[PDB]
């Protein structure tokens, strides 16, 4: 559904030297463009590319965590209930959504119990993952969802497919 | 010049998935209505592999590492689904719970419907923290959980005070 | 009109060796893409492609009876009229339609003459051509076409321009 | 490397034929509707040479070869058209006859319509056998019917029994 | 807008050599195509080209009366007023339109004054500019503009962007 | 072969306007309404530099020069506008005077819109002549009239007799 490609992304790495194509050619091999080694910005072929300083370059602030990788923005969603402790805080992650439950009691009574709740969350398949992102709070009940962000709207749907790999499923913007 | 080669991957982005033409047309340029499609042909420019499914391709199990991963920043688990696409499978993590639903319709007949499922099911407290367990698919429905095993620590785990309470949250550690 | 290429049939003699675009260069020419010589998979350039072996590579099956050539699929079609002896059928191949006329009598009278007669056809102008495809029988009056299959809905609409010579004339699928 | 180069083939792709975007509409990519036209452009990636009417240019007449071809599987016998294009052209292969039609549109005007006719016709019973000789035009109108001059060998040919009668049939041999 | 490009001329000067590429090749740099030089006919990059003998192979008829350039058609639009001298004409030119107005007076009289005049004008944004094309005159009030012609239709709409130096202002048509 | 390379231009034509998918639809093919888009894509095969706005892009002021360029065919002219697009600016040449006129919305509002002009303006009889200065055009908005100062040479100057009247005509010269 979704046209979405990390353009921007896939040039960069291959620009910073004397040539913006070696860093194809040099990674593919050496220098043998007839037994295959393409010229890169417009006629491209496999990211083979397995020499590993390629995957590292554009992002070695990604660390290297893993391997192929050619790496990832970074954000930040905020699942701030304003409210309670982290004890009354639930949080889920879920494909395409993220929610959190914040479950209180005020105060007891004679009579029963005082709930007061909050159920917070987003639907957003292109920026939130149950992956790329991992989590952090504040002691206000603020749960923070964080990291290395989500950059798939693949046509399949169901994307989380990055095991601290961050490419290829860095293919799309930021939708 | 040197001379070096590499070449069996170029088969591979010719028919990465089965080459529909609404696959290219979502990773070939910009999302504007005037951008044309450029979908699939012996006549694209490159053939090109940085879309999602696409690298997780030629990993397949995605090494398929299911421990050992541990203690880290970088506990790791597979939750195995034998054969199934990305869209029939169906990732949740939850407090003390991680699962992997799969379900795809296997064969249709008359007014018949024949529904397969997989259903790998855990429940690890000490070990998954939805707030830094992180959970990563590959192609044929295989999904690692990953990350440090280790920021809440709690039963629930959810007892979550980690940026203010350090000694009580720290006293489960790594373990 | 009808979109029709075979680009399994044209990816498929570049790959079988130790580069996927030698066997273009090497068949070009040898090393001197500065001068001309194409990368191949999606930029390509004429069939110029002389040095005879690749042009036999694909299908030496199809016998190099004849020069360039690249080759084809094979298939029948059946004009089976289930009665007389192949005395009684006459055939006729026309472009786009392949038609048998059965013509017997079944008896002679006092009175004259009873005829029983059949009329079978196609018109499969990507399948039957009066060229690529040559015929056979059996004696039950079973007329069969068969051979190196037609593969072209080309849209100029008139297109049996195979002198034994198969390629370009194999730019369609079945269809 | 070793150093090779053939060139003067490059411009045929780009005008091949009259270069329409129709034309490359047919031969890029798969018939889905999603599948864009890729159809001319000096931004294309290569010009391509595979579709038929192209490889049927450089050979023109098609050799022109109008005999000697003989006796073998691979007769042949040149119908000539001095000029036409393969849509005016009209080929029938029928028993003991084989013709041409030609018919073409010289000039058009006010409410008059110029018209132009080849009819090269044949009778060679001995010769033609529409169950194995095959007809294949080239672009300037040129048609070859080629094959074996043997497989029925009757007088109309029609006496067709050859999987079962084999005697009488090749009593008429390769004459 | 107007869909528009001198794709005739952009090939002429690449192909008058023992190569169709090498004109491009050795014209941004020498045979360092891993390093980027680009193939020329469809993947092309940059009109860097700045070697000066490219620029004015395709039109030294154009003179190089300054630089880059690689040249234009030439053409001439008639304001012919076919009335008075040129003294009574007056001439005015303003982006997408030419206007002359002859301006005489027959006879005077008694009584005052017998003017007779001419606006004669054409709104033409794709083949008269203020610009590419100069003017002259003949003495029977014929005012003529003249030139190395308008060849831009752009979608921006002001386009007199040749400060003699041809190209890119030559990207269309003669519409 | 003997090596030699340019490449910091490549950047150039992926973005040399804004890249807007409307752009490169105005510059790849052929004004066909089956002629597809070709609009922008990292898949396009070229970027190509070759439309107007985008050579005089790197020439930016077009040299900015503003004299000396005297006396010959080539006196020149710099109306400079300190920044706009070439929509906001609007050229005119009239008898004596040559004028710039610039005009943009600089932003919007409520029901406020804030323009801003720009109006460089002459009266050089001596040295412009509508009928042979001709007027060029920066992407910054900075426009060159260039030419021979010298044809008609009157006062208005418009006694433009200069194809038959010669020495009252060049008894003002070059001057």
């Amino acid at each position: 559904m979704d046209i979405a490609i990390h353009h921007p992304w896939i040039r960069r790495p291959f620009f910073p030297f004397h040539s913006p194509s070696r860093l194809f050619d040099q990674f593919f091999g050496e220098h043998l463009l007839e037994s295959d080694l393409f010229p890169t910005s417009t006629s491209l072929s496999p990211f083979y590319l397995r020499p590993p300083s390629f995957l590292r370059a554009p992002s070695w602030f990604d660390t290297g965590l893993s391997e192929m990788r050619l790496e990832k923005d970074r954000f930040s969603v905020n699942l701030d209930v304003k409210h309670f402790s982290p004890e009354e805080l639930k949080v889920k992650v879920l494909g395409d959504v993220i929610e959190v439950h914040g479950k209180h009691e005020e105060r007891q009574d004679e009579h029963g119990f005082i709930s007061r709740e909050f159920h917070r969350k987003y639907r957003i398949p292109a920026d939130v993952d149950p992956l790329t992102i991992t989590s952090s709070l504040s002691s206000d009940g603020v749960l923070t969802v964080n990291g290395p962000r989500k950059q798939v709207s693949g046509p399949e749907r169901t994307i989380p497919i990055t095991r601290e790999e961050k490419p290829a499923v860095t293919a799309a913007p930021k939708k």
